[PDB]
């Protein structure tokens, strides 16, 4: 890891770098950080307020040594220029900088394009990356948060079977294969998932993320990381192209993926993590401005709230910039349609609210939803953008963890129950979610101010899966009663207000064979195994039914927690089920009423319901012995774990 020398600080008048003071100095507002290329010139600028010295390093090969080196001049707000008046495209670059007594080299920060491994910057023009078409791409419309259902996959996960019948596996062309099949003939990849009715696509890591993660040059070779290691920002992943060789490849395939995805009706979210980076030491910010990008506690250390090292200094000005413009330009270069933030609550209210702003000037479906959990960091607690400070994050989404495990059961104390699995006591956790975790009234409340901050989810890339969850809590159940529990998770989901979340494969009931924590697991354990999706292809139409159930219905989609209050009423209903109405064409439903039962007591029992009209089945009609509305008292004879649906016709 070696030496890190923060700087002469005569350099900047006597001003540290960890100063308060420094944050005041030093606030470059330009437009043009990094490289701009033109065959005519290329521009550089670089943010390095305490080198005493910087130079361009260009070099003619990822490999080589290096052809020239071109000292920059300082220039404005601790920032250094330098204008090559040659055609530099197909050129390799770092900066080498001067800190200190220290000689650092680094990529640069604002790199588009790397070569293989991400170790020098490649120049070249961007607009040549473009697929034909992409001027005219346009995103599937999106009329709230709450119409979305998110698909949460890998891209290596996606293809990588022996069976997915896709010719580009592990790769971003893998998902622009259209007619691929599996085993049976069954449809999978991209025609898979379109078929199951998703609106949004949320991709694993697909920024560049380390080497020591996957080696891009070892390709042949057994490889599988889920990403969550940061290495350069601003550009694909090299492993997930056909050639990570050729700067421009992965470049110009993520973006005939993400026109693929749009022309099928599908929006594209990316994973982000900007809460920390591969390696602190060694990362071209400690390399180009030591102690300014990273937080630090009092004694000098990182602070390492994120258990990986290192945190981001989102408060700090020319950090909260450079994330901001990161995420610009994957808007702006890429079409992405939103973003998922990884360990939200590392990141700065501040910076989370300018970003939503930012993005709401350009397109406001544009979504933003994030991992809100409360952490230790030196980050005072008041600025931490998590589930207790949800009320200054108006429209961020956040992952909510109590309904989660009020559904499925405990996830770090794998034998424990939860609802769908018989245990005692969480009706009240799932009745909180199913009001998508507003201040609903009495104890029914959770972390949210509106409907749209709350991600409802019982699987996703962490932890046990829902199948592998209900197997480690369910020992004397049957595997058919295994799947009715299964399916039951997956319909709380899909009918309770927010932003319903599901995770690749949980639609055939996904197995990591046990596995909790599969992020470096070989891809047996990781890929999507389109054998077990042919032999669940029931399950699969069950979630498809589901899905199309709340597209029909706006009443599980209602906009504003005003709407719940006054439309939502939880029903009187026995232990181990939860029942209530949407009353009243909620949300411009076209039904007059719906009632909805989570049972979840695999015996029969007689409901009584509210006498609001002649009810008829909508959905799980399997269960349903007999229905009696009464004068049009009104009552429902059921049987089994699963969900129903009925309605009061207009
Ligand atoms: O190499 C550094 C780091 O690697 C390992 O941490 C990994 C986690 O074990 C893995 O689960 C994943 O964690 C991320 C979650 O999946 C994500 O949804 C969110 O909760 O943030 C987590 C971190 O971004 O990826 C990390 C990083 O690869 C290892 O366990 C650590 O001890 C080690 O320090
Ligand atoms: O080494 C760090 C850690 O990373 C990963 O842990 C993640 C969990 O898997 C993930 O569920 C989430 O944990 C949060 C709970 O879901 C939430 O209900 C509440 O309890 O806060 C938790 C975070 O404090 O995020 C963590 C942290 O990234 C990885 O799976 C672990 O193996 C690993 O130890
Ligand atoms: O579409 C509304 C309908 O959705 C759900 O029914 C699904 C079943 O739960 C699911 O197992 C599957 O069942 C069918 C099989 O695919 C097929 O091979 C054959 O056996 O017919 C079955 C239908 O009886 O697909 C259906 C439809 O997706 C939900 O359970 C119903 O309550 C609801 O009416
Ligand atoms: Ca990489
Ligand atoms: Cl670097
Ligand atoms: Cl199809
Ligand atoms: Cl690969
Ligand atoms: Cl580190
Ligand atoms: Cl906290
Ligand atoms: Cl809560
Ligand atoms: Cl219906």
């Amino acid at each position: 890891h070696g030496t890190i020398d923060y700087g002469d600080v005569t350099v900047t008048g006597g001003i540290s770098v960890f100063d308060a003071k420094f944050d005041e100095l030093y606030v470059y507002d330009g437009d043009d950080l990094g490289a701009v290329y033109a065959p005519e010139e290329t521009r550089f600028r670089l943010w390095a307020p305490t080198a005493s010295e910087a130079f361009v390093v260009l070099y003619e090969t990822e490999d080589g040594m290096p052809v020239k080196e071109l000292p920059m001049k300082r220039d404005v707000q601790g920032t250094w220029t330098l204008t090559v008046a040659e055609d530099c495209g197909g050129l390799f670059y770092t900066y080498r900088v001067k800190v200190g007594e220290q000689w650092n080299e680094a990529v640069d920060p604002y790199a588009k394009a790397v070569g293989v491994n991400g170790t020098k910057t490649a120049i070249l023009d961007l607009r040549s990356t473009n697929p034909e078409g992409w001027e005219n791409d346009q995103k599937p419309p999106l009329a709230s948060p709450t119409d979305a259902v998110i698909y949460e996959l890998h891209v290596r996960d996606l293809s990588i079977h022996p069976q997915s019948g896709i010719r580009e596996k592990g790769k971003f062309l893998g998902l622009t294969e259209e007619g691929t099949r599996g085993p049976n003939g069954i449809p999978t990849g991209l025609d898979h998932i379109t078929g199951l009715g998703v609106t949004h696509v949320q991709l694993l890591p697909i920024y560049d993320y380390s080497q020591e993660s996957v080696d891009e040059s070892r390709l042949d070779e057994p490889h599988y990381n889920w990403g969550y290691d940061p290495q350069n920002y601003n550009v694909p992943e090299g492993s997930y192209s056909t050639d990570p060789h050729n700067p421009a490849a992965r470049i110009l395939e993520l973006k005939r993926l993400i026109q693929k995805l749009h022309a099928r009706g599908l929006r594209v979210i990316m994973d982000v993590v900007y809460n920390h980076v591969y390696d602190g030491y060694l990362i071209h910010f400690t390399k180009l401005v030591p102690g300014y990008y990273l937080r630090y506690k009092a004694d000098r250390t990182f602070s390492d709230g994120t258990f990986c090292g290192n945190e981001c200094a989102s408060e700090r000005p020319i950090m909260r910039k450079y994330i901001i413009e990161s995420i610009l330009h994957w808007v702006r270069e890429y079409h992405i349609d939103g973003f998922r933030f990884d360990l939200m609550g590392m990141i700065d209210i501040e910076t989370m609210n300018e970003i939503r702003r930012r993005l709401d000037e350009i397109d406001p479906t544009i979504l933003t939803i994030g991992e809100g959990w409360m952490m230790e960091t030196v980050l005072p607690k008041e600025l931490r953008a998590n589930q207790d400070n949800a009320e200054k994050l108006p429209g961020i989404g956040m992952f909510n963890d109590g309904m989660r495990d009020a559904v499925k059961g405990d996830i770090f104390i794998f034998d424990r129950k939860g609802f769908i699995s018989g245990g005692d006591g969480f009706e009240d956790g799932v009745k909180r979610g199913v009001a998508g975790g507003i201040n609903y009234g009495g104890q029914l409340r959770q972390f949210a101010v509106e409907p749209v901050q709350s991600v409802n989810y019982v699987e996703c890339h962490d932890n046990h899966t829902l199948w592998d969850k209900i197997e480690l809590s369910t020992p004397g159940a049957s595997d058919e009663e295994r799947r009715a529990m299964h399916r039951l998770a997956s319909a709380i989901v899909l009918t309770s207000q927010g932003i319903p979340f599901l995770h690749a494969g949980q639609e055939f009931m996904r197995t990591k064979g046990g596995v909790e924590n599969s992020y470096k697991s070989p891809i047996e354990v990781n890929w999507l195994d389109w054998e077990r999706c042919a032999a669940h292809q029931d399950d699969v139409s069950y979630m498809r039914s589901l899905i199309a159930l709340r597209k029909a219905h706006p009443a599980f989609r209602l906009k504003t927690a005003d709407e719940i209050r006054a439309h939502l009423r939880f029903e009187a209903a026995p232990p181990h089920t939860v029942a209530f109405t949407l009353r009243d064409h909620a949300g411009g439903d076209p039904d007059r009423h719906l009632y909805v039962l989570y049972n979840a007591n695999p015996g029969a029992l007689s409901l009584e319901l509210p006498a609001l009209g002649p009810w008829e089945v909508r959905f799980g009609g399997e269960h349903v012995l007999a229905l009696e509305a009464g004068a049009s008292g009104a009552r429902l004879e059921v049987r089994g774990v699963g969900v129903v649906v009925l309605a009061v016709p207009r």
